[PDB]
């Protein structure tokens, strides 16, 4: 059984995620509209980069609500968020993938297909893994609690670059891993391999993070510049 502390924490991560989602779709009409070459492709790219900026702000606001994140130094708080942002973005992207339409819905009604992603200015080398991962995630069928716990485990990764106190980070990850392991045993007691399969997704997210780095490097060669916010997180 889950302890009262485990239950309240799980519910709090779920509540923190619903709140980020609610205040984001509320602040949706303040995004460059989605519209033939030149100017329209520039506008399409500006639209797509603005959605990423909203997600970075959302992730930062969620992290602050994650118990234990405020125990870390400002230094390590940045180091963890810097590396986790895209991995969290991809997890959330997989969560808004529709099997019937083969489309990802950002915010409230912004719906995108594989073609729409290529129109925004992304490589097939990066689009295919997104949808490949989105379909792979659909097969697990994670609830709001399992998604929230996975993000918390992803945030508190001690092996991230520039982490001054990895011991502190590893100690903070432990209660979340314990919570997900307990939740899994309660939810589906028949499927013992549900928990390792969720952790195998963290393995996949690291490869996807490298693919995303290759996508950013490709944009520099394509003379497409990133906004000041996204440049701070995703550049050499
Ligand atoms: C050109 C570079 C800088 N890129 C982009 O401009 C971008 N824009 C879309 C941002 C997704 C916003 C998003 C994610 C997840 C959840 C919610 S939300 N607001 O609906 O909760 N929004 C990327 C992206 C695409 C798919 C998955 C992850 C990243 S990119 O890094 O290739």
């Amino acid at each position: 059984q889950l302890t009262a502390a485990q239950e309240l924490m799980i519910q709090q991560l779920v509540a923190a995620q619903l709140q980020c989602n609610k205040r984001s779709f509320s602040d949706q009409p303040k995004v460059t509209p989605w519209p033939q070459s030149r100017d329209a492709r520039q506008q399409r790219f500006a639209h797509f980069t603005e959605l990423a900026i909203i997600s970075v702000q959302e992730i930062v606001d969620f992290a602050k609500q994650v118990p234990g994140f405020l125990q870390l130094g400002r230094e390590d708080q940045i180091a963890l968020l810097k590396a986790s942002t895209i991995e969290i973005m991809l997890l959330e992207t997989a969560r808004r993938y529709n099997h019937e339409t083969e489309c990802i819905t950002f915010l409230k009604d912004f719906t995108y297909s594989k073609d729409d992603f290529h129109r925004a200015g992304l490589q097939v080398e990066f689009i295919n893994p997104i949808f490949e991962f989105s379909r792979a995630m659909r097969r697990l069928g994670l609830d709001d609690a399992e998604y929230a716990l996975l993000i918390a485990i992803n945030i508190f990764s001690a092996d991230r670059p520039n982490v001054q106190e990895p011991g502190r980070v590893e100690a903070l990850q432990q209660p979340y891993v314990e919570a997900l392991l307990s939740y899994t045993r309660i939810k589906r007691p028949q499927d013992q391999l549900r928990f390792p399969r969720m952790l195998m997704k963290l393995v996949s997210l690291r490869t996807l993070s490298s693919v995303h780095s290759e996508q950013v490097f490709a944009l520099r060669l394509q003379d497409k510049k990133l906004p000041p916010l996204l440049s701070e997180i995703w550049d050499v």
